[PDB]
């Protein structure tokens, strides 16, 4: 019996799940965790403890609890990234394909949804396994974790409220497949943990902390790195926010158990609802509560760990997408608008570096401003909003990737940068968004190849051959096929610094993604705010 | 006669000179002051007492005390910059050229070279004022002023030594032109002033100061403005320097008076060689003694001046060459050579800026750097060499200018722009130096109208259009007569390309860099 496996757990029955002509074993809503429900909210993970019987894991499960984006309704573009199901705090629970007949010992991937680290859920139609599972034949693992207050209030000093409570709960999600999978069909000695935004953040964090590194063999950081500026906070910082939190909710503030028992009363969309009022200033691709560098989890300042190359030496694989920003700008600038050109004025350009660069000091505003203001026409309402959306993207997310390779690439074992730069042509976003941030995980999960989809066959090619490209690398730590006949991705060197775009045109080689900007954004900006 | 002229002091006789086949009057070496020899030495000008009889002005006049170029000898790019006369600190005279047969109140243009302030002569043969003269038919005077510690070791509050005495010696000499210019033909309410480098910075100056506004109508500005890094310096720098040049030369340094009396001893020479050693850092395109902020020459600093508007409202035209740092690259910055390309390399390169921003902090000079450099190809030689040409020339010469334009535009009564940017066919210097800082003189005193020259015909209509932009605008206020070179305005901020090609307008020029120059640096050097 394909679908009746017996895990350290307990047993769990799967379903035969109908994919592209053919069929795959599917096993949903599989716990790895205790509910971490009353007493245990905030509260590091317990493991989940045996259960008799048989588990039936043919639907999916709950979603945690967090904000819901209802800026536009029946909107799917933005729908289409909100929970699929009913929310509840007992929301700890991953998901897995197999191909069928079930592999032996195959290679395993485990995919971390992203989302501010205040939003996600595993069991999106985008990160629907089965198709790539089924297309490369790899065991597909999707995991969950506690976003928002829930998985990462942060109280240094107490264990009711440690902080990077959602990390761990994704570090014991790791540590199930590591005992579990083989029973599935895969090799634990072959894991890879890809992710996207908050997910490839994720990933870069395992990779850094001493914890989670012998739980994966490889790691994909789709764009999203752990020194992101959005990525994490002080101890201070998390304190701040979380006795922030409590005030907003008439709570006793004379100390952390109090504070954290006054937390523990209050029902889920209670603290939702407030959870946005903690941030230090107003904001755009800034999130309330997210990793702290503890000491614990995180050993030292991310900065001095990449420095001194402590952390995890192996194969990785990451990139972004040509228009990081866009989807931002959108929700938190003035000027943008989903139904126009979004052509943004010189007042709005002002208010939004404003916005993108809230920790900086009036010189670091002018020096935002002149590094991405074209004087010679400076009133253009195309280059102001192309504008924004490079400061957007080249602070939050691209230069901080670039960082992370540099620094990477001098201690690991092979690295492989790309730059997604293909917009599907049946996006539902305006055209001014560019390449959207997120868009190339539908091509990741082979959405493309299901007719119904209405993608284009250049669009099914791509999907193609970057679901080849991941699980090629997940196999053996190398994109490319030895002896091809295929034009080959080169690794990224400190040297010459290669990268290729991935699109649907025949393949290119590009070299230093960014450089002018990211110096800008890596080594001059910080020194000037540093400054006094 | 028509070479014999009765002025207020005295009479002088001239001499028919050829030009162009054909002739005109030229009075040459008119003492307009008193020679400032002796207990004279830094100390203001005085005017020259009337004389008996008729002076010979038949001959140009001696060149003031001055450092004299010896990097390149025999070679012709450098050397037409270095006296051709005997130095003497009795150089306080004046050329003139008049049209024969003598005209009537007719347009007057007043010539004050440049030189850094520590340099320069009345009498190059760059500066023969007959071709300009002749062609558009006006009064040219060439003015003589001193230079280096004798024009302006500034010791404020000293009356034997106060500052300024070069710029003031200058206002005498308009001042002159003010009451004897009729004499020759010349309208002395129709006198336009111009110069280049030192000499457009100190037309500026005299457009800022109260005492020199009533002694001129016009201005031409050639690439320099009054509120360049390089020239001026506050009284407490003044003084520093001042001392550290007795000190270099062991003074009695207990009082000014003692200090001054013991300077005043010391031959011209000895000086001069120990000018650069008061400057207070290792650096480019800064000179050891420029004028003084001193609040009476100056009423108040040149930006509160320059904000308030309070200043000369007029005509001007003003304008910079393509490549005005170069030449300064070349004498003080490694890795530049006059005999090949000079690709420089990134060590050179840092070195460099740090040699053109001598006042940036390490922020300020990283600022500079990623401003500058293109790093999609750091290692490249020729942007290496490009971005600090663009550097010294930007901070120096166009991003000044550009900062003093926007102002006076502001108040002023019409402003023209241009960008010259033609490379001399004959030109003695390198390719990589290009469109050379003061190479555009040539062309304003028509050099290329003579055959022995060996100017393109496209050159020297060049040069015929340029003398007659300059000389029309001298006489009305408007470069073109009744394609038009379009007015300089807060809003457009138009300008033109001066070349051999037919006339293209363009607007904000190097607005880019100026706005980095002119606004961010500044705040972050305030604000670190
Ligand atoms: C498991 O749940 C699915 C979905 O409701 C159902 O079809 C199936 O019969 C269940 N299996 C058992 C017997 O629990
Ligand atoms: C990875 O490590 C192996 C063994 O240490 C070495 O042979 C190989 O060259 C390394 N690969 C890269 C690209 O660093
Ligand atoms: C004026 O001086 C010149 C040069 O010394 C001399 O040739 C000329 O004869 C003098 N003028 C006269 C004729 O007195
Ligand atoms: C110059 O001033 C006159 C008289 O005040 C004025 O009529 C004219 O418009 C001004 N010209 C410019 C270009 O400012
Ligand atoms: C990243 C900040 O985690 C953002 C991911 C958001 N979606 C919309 C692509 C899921
Ligand atoms: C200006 C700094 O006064 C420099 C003038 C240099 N020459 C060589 C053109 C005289
Ligand atoms: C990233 C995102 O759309 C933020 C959610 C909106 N606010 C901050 C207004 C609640
Ligand atoms: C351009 C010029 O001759 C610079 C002056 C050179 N030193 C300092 C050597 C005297
Ligand atoms: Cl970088
Ligand atoms: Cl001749
Ligand atoms: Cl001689
Ligand atoms: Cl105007």
């Amino acid at each position: 019996s394909e679908l009746l496996v017996n895990t350290k757990s307990g047993k769990v029955m799967g379903t035969r799940v109908p994919v592209l002509s053919s069929h795959i074993s599917a096993f949903l809503g599989i716990p790895f965790a205790e509910p971490p429900v009353g007493n245990m909210r905030f509260r590091r993970p317990e493991p989940k403890k045996p259960w008799s019987g048989v588990w039936n894991a043919s639907t999916y499960p709950n979603n945690c609890q967090q904000y819901v984006d209802e800026q536009f309704p029946g909107f799917s573009g933005s729908e289409m990234w909100n929970p699929n199901r009913e929310m509840s705090e007992d929301c700890l629970y991953l998901n897995i394909w197999v191909p069928s007949p079930r592999p032996k010992s195959t290679t395993v991937m485990v995919w971390i949804y992203g989302g501010g680290f205040y939003s996600g859920s595993s069991t999106l139609d985008v990160y629907n396994g089965k198709y790539l599972a089924y297309t490369e034949e790899v065991v597909l693992v999707s995991l969950s974790y506690r976003v928002g207050a829930f998985g990462f209030l942060a109280l240094h000093g107490s264990q009711e409220a440690p902080g990077n409570v959602g990390l761990l709960d994704q570090r014991m999600a790791l540590q199930w497949v590591h005992d579990n999978i083989q029973f599935f069909g895969g090799d634990p000695k072959t894991v890879t943990i890809f992710g996207e935004s908050a997910g490839g953040a994720s990933v870069g964090m395992h990779i850094l902390s001493p914890g989670s590194r012998d739980l994966f063999r490889r790691a994909i950081l789709q764009s999203g790195s752990p020194n992101c500026p959005w990525a994490s906070v002080s101890v201070a910082e998390g304190r701040r926010r979380a006795v922030e939190l409590g005030r907003n909710l008439n709570c006793n503030l004379n100390s952390d158990e109090e504070l954290i028992h006054c937390l523990r009363e209050k029902k889920p969309q209670e603290l939702i609802d407030v959870e946005w009022n903690v941030l230090p200033f107003d904001s755009i691709f800034r999130f309330s509560f997210v990793p702290v560098i503890d000491g614990e989890f995180f050993p030292t300042s991310l900065e001095s760990m990449l420095n001194s190359g402590n952390f995890k030496k192996t194969q990785i694989l990451l990139g972004v997408n040509k228009d990081e920003g866009s989807f931002f700008l959108l929700y938190g600038a003035p000027g943008f608008s989903k139904d126009s050109e979004s052509k943004i004025s010189r007042e709005d350009f002002m208010s939004g570096v404003k916005l993108s660069v809230p920790h900086a000091n009036d010189l670091g505003l002018d020096a935002v401003t002149l590094q991405y203001t074209d004087w010679m026409d400076d009133n253009n309402g195309i280059k102001n909003r192309d504008g924004l959306d490079d400061i957007v993207g080249d602070h939050n997310v691209i230069c901080p990737l670039m960082h992370f390779v540099n620094k990477y690439t001098k201690f690991g074992n092979g690295t492989y940068l790309y730059f997604f730069n293909h917009r599907a042509s049946n996006l539902v976003w305006p055209e001014w968004m560019g390449v959207i941030h997120g868009y190339e995980i539908e091509f990741v999960f082979g959405l493309p190849l299901v007719k119904e989809l209405n993608y284009t066959a250049e669009e099914e090619a791509l999907s193609r051959r970057i679901m080849h490209y991941w699980a090629t690398f997940a196999k053996t730590g190398n994109p490319n096929e030895p002896h091809s006949q295929e034009s080959k991705w080169p690794l990224f060197t400190t040297k010459e610094q290669k990268f290729i775009d991935l699109n649907t045109e025949p393949m290119k080689v590009h070299q230093r993604l960014r450089v002018q900007m990211c110096v800008f954004w890596n080594q001059f900006l910080p020194k000037l705010l540093n400054a006094t």
